[PDB]
């Protein structure tokens, strides 16, 4: 791919000239998807629809003589009536109805928008990493097949086949990829309440993800014994199965706990293995880099430890799994054990 290095007319400088147009829907999504730059639901939902559009692809399927998924290739906007009905995208419809006019509007491919949408809601969120952003993606000719997307209730070993499947993945890599649910929420687990969120922070990008998966649960948030869904350490706070289970299982527990206290390893890994999934499904030589259009990440605010046990716990609530490396000793916040708020969603979700 010849790229042609250029200043756009807002005064920067980009790898190609074709990556100038990519301002005008920044500033467009900025304030019109994520009031204001938030890392807030619509961001959420951004970051998760980038996931259900990557990981349908299958080469397994291909070498059978069945269509097997494009990858990273707009299916899921493109037809929503088919993918936003199979079980694993439940709720994904509501995001996919919110950003369908910025693409039309804009001219760029369904593909193309979900993965900058889910840079610049990521780069919203404080400690995100530096995010990247390739353009390329043809507009998928067909919809992808269901049983591609891992449910909460699927067992480790489905969701390690899954993924290696998919992009070749390792174990280590699934356990990268999981660091998202550091900045998300559940609206459709629990039918009682919607938008429980799955650490204390989930306007943060940090470990507290990889922290309070591996406290104890002891109690339900909402209502108990949802499908996928098993108790949680904090009021407000929901844990699903497939979280709990690759927290505790001797393949994946150290890689999990590798991150508890160490920034800069989550912040590499993330945004290398969120790279990989946009370019499920396409050449990477033949992608143009406009990664200049995405903003600066910003700091984590405050001078709070980075990682740290929330109130009311300590690491003897601590349910260690990795047998290689003792999880670390946290500061506990002081006070009283108190509730995660939850983040209500759009209409529909
Ligand atoms: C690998 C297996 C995974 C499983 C089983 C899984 C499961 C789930 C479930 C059950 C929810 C709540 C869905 C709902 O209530 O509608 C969810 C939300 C979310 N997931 Fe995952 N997830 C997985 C991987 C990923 C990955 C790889 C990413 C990102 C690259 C991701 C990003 C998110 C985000 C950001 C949310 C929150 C959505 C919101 O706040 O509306 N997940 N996940
Ligand atoms: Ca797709
Ligand atoms: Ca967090």
């Amino acid at each position: 791919v010849i790229e042609k290095r250029a200043t756009c007319s807002n005064g920067k400088t980009v790898g190609d000239a074709s990556c100038c147009a990519w301002f005008d829907v920044l500033d467009d999504i900025q304030q019109n998807l994520f009031h204001g730059g938030q890392c807030g639901a619509e961001a959420h939902e951004s970051i998760r629809l980038v996931f259900h559009d990557s990981i349908a692809i299958s080469p397994a399927m291909e070498a059978q003589g069945k269509f097997g998924g494009g990858g990273a290739d707009g299916s899921i906007m493109i037809f929503d009536d088919i993918e936003t009905a199979f079980h694993p995208n439940i709720g994904l419809d509501e995001i996919v109805k919110l950003q369908k006019p910025f693409v039309q509007k804009h001219g760029v491919t369904p593909g193309d928008f979900i993965a900058f949408a889910g840079a610049v809601a990521l780069s919203n969120c404080p400690g995100a990493p530096q995010m990247n952003f390739f353009t390329g993606r043809a507009p998928a000719t067909q919809p992808a097949p269901d049983g591609l997307v891992p449910e909460p209730f699927h067992t480790v070993d489905q969701i390690i086949n899954r993924v290696n499947d998919a992009g070749e993945f390792d174990e280590l890599e699934l356990v990268w990829m999981l660091s998202a649910h550091s900045v998300a929420a559940v609206n459709d687990v629990d039918p009682t309440v919607q938008g429980l969120p799955f650490d204390s922070t989930p306007g943060i990008f940090d470990s507290q993800f990889f922290v309070e998966t591996q406290l104890r649960g002891t109690a339900f948030p909402g209502s108990g014994g949802n499908q996928g869904e098993v108790e949680s350490p904090l009021p407000g706070e929901i844990r699903i199965q497939s979280d709990h289970t690759i927290a505790r299982d001797s393949r994946t527990a150290c890689e999990w706990q590798s991150f508890v206290n160490n920034q800069s390893k989550l912040v590499d890994d993330f945004q290398f293995i969120f790279l990989a999934l946009t370019q499920l499904g396409q050449d990477p030589n033949a992608m143009t880099d406009c990664s200049d259009v995405i903003p600066q990440s910003k700091p984590i605010p405050g001078n709070l430890p980075f990682s740290f046990f929330p109130a009311g716990k300590t690491i003897k609530d601590v349910e260690q799994a990795c047998a290689e490396t003792p999880f670390p000793t946290l500061t506990t916040l002081p006070g009283p054990e108190t509730s995660v708020q939850r983040i209500p969603p759009p209409p529909g979700a």
